[PDB]
């Protein structure tokens, strides 16, 4: 959402989140093709949490993940790419809850968006729920 700590966050279009820069038809079409071409891989969107104030910005948004890699392994990969030390808090959240040894393929069938992408947000703090 566009609401963070009582602020309505307005962004220029190219600074908006993936779901707002790209139409649903365009997202769904891209998933369908990537699932055809790489059925052994999960299409994942990883974005910095709108209100993150500590963690650096990731150079990629779209990730094609081998489907038997588990969540704990994806975290290490993203931690490694952001060159985070093990003492820095880092959370990779799927629909607002944190990642776990379940294969990403199970998570995808359980938590994928209507457009067929799996959405994830990273942040230095867990969100209460």
């Amino acid at each position: 959402e566009d609401e963070v700590d009582g602020w309505l966050i307005i962004d220029m279009p190219s600074d908006r989140p993936f779901k707002q820069r790209r139409s649903f038809a365009d997202r769904c079409k891209e998933v369908q093709q990537i699932r055809d071409q790489h059925p052994s891989k999960i299409p994942v969107i990883i974005e910095r949490y709108k209100g993150e104030k500590q963690l650096p910005v990731l150079d990629k948004t779209k990730f094609l993940v081998p489907d038997h890699v588990n969540m704990s392994e994806l975290v290490k990969i993203i931690r490694r790419r952001l060159q985070l030390n093990p003492t820095q808090a880092f959370f990779l959240l799927v629909n607002q809850h944190s990642m776990v040894s379940t294969p990403i393929a199970d998570i995808y069938e359980q938590e994928k968006d209507e457009d067929g992408f799996l959405y994830m947000v990273y942040a230095s703090q867990e969100t209460f729920g």
